[PDB]
């Protein structure tokens, strides 16, 4: 990218998506779909599109801050406490540096990221 | 004030306490903002909330930080240096690199989630 040049995220049909699987699988067998529209202050910053089939998952964001916007399908997002969170297109939330909850996707869910490491 | 084992949820909806601004190198028609801070964190690194603008155009210069931005109710411009126009509408999103000098132009009211990361 460039400083003079605005970069809009792509939400449209993923092109060339990265292939991935969760390092934490819990239950079924979620798989992902990544796409990078931003990379800045040198390798620290990245922001896209990931997708997600259905499954539970475990997070973990030691050494980073993560956005999350949810832009097509459902999960929830349970905290170590049990605290339950159901997040559906258009629902905005951060997972704060260090997040340990859990991802459940009854069906499929797409949300647009930014992670910024520390 | 937020914990690492809780999640933040951004509130969308009323501006609770809102903080009035203007914007620093206006161009047009008295813009005026309100902002609703929702998380920070990296010890100063990183700030995200909700921010408003009437109408109105300004410029933008993001020297010292990288902003993500997503539109969530109204439109806007943001004009390039280079004359490129983005029309940006509800739902979309879209980063200010760093040392970006574009202007926006709001013709009547703009709404958006911003995730703002200090370098």
């Amino acid at each position: 990218h460039d400083k003079s040049r605005l970069v809009r995220i792509d939400t449209g049909p993923m092109i060339n998506p990265v292939a991935g699987k969760p390092s934490r699988p819990i239950a079924g067998d979620a798989s992902f779909r990544t796409v990078t529209a931003f990379e800045g202050g040198q390798g620290k910053v990245e922001s896209g599109v990931w997708e997600s089939t259905s499954g539970s998952f475990q997070s973990n964001t030691t050494g980073y801050i993560e956005y999350c916007h949810i832009i097509e399908g459902e999960a929830r997002l349970v905290d170590p406490d049990g605290t339950v969170h159901a997040v559906k297109a258009g629902d905005a939330f951060i997972m704060p540096e260090g997040y340990t909850g859990r991802w459940e996707v009854d069906r499929h869910v797409k949300k647009i990221y930014f992670v910024t490491h520390l």
